[PDB]
């Protein structure tokens, strides 16, 4: 996956968390990044088209990460979009529920750029990107 212009959507209700993820992506060379504050905001942006990767917080108001993921996976236009779930605390039950709903990966925050890079590269490889 050599497309450094792959378009990311970073979804989290905390603006500071979004800025952290955006800055880590920038460090890796991924600058084509937009933000959303909950699952509905995210879906509105995704329908505008052009996105290549979603990084979503697990716990958000109104529409949480699991519901966002399910909605993406059920939509024929975006059903193959990579989705990386982010959580403050790994839980077996959540990991399995996310996998059942089609998550591409799952990672615990706070994470470093190196950890993010590894997550992304393993997802790109798993998905044949
Ligand atoms: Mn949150």
């Amino acid at each position: 996956m050599a497309d450094k212009e792959l378009k990311f959507l970073v979804v989290d209700d905390f603006s500071t968390m979004r800025r952290i993820v955006r800055n880590l992506l920038k460090e890796l060379g991924f600058n084509n990044v937009e933000e959303a504050e909950d699952g509905v905001d995210a879906l509105n942006k995704l329908q505008a088209g052009g996105y290549g990767f979603v990084i979503s917080d697990w716990d958000m108001p109104n529409m949480d990460g699991l519901e966002l993921l399910k909605t993406i996976r059920a939509d024929g236009a975006m059903s193959a979009l990579p989705v990386l779930m982010v959580t403050a605390q790994a839980k077996k039950e959540n990991i399995i529920a996310a996998a059942q709903a089609g998550a591409s990966g799952y990672v615990v925050k706070p994470f470093t750029a190196a950890t993010l890079e590894e997550k992304l590269n393993k997802i790109f490889e798993k998905l044949g990107m």
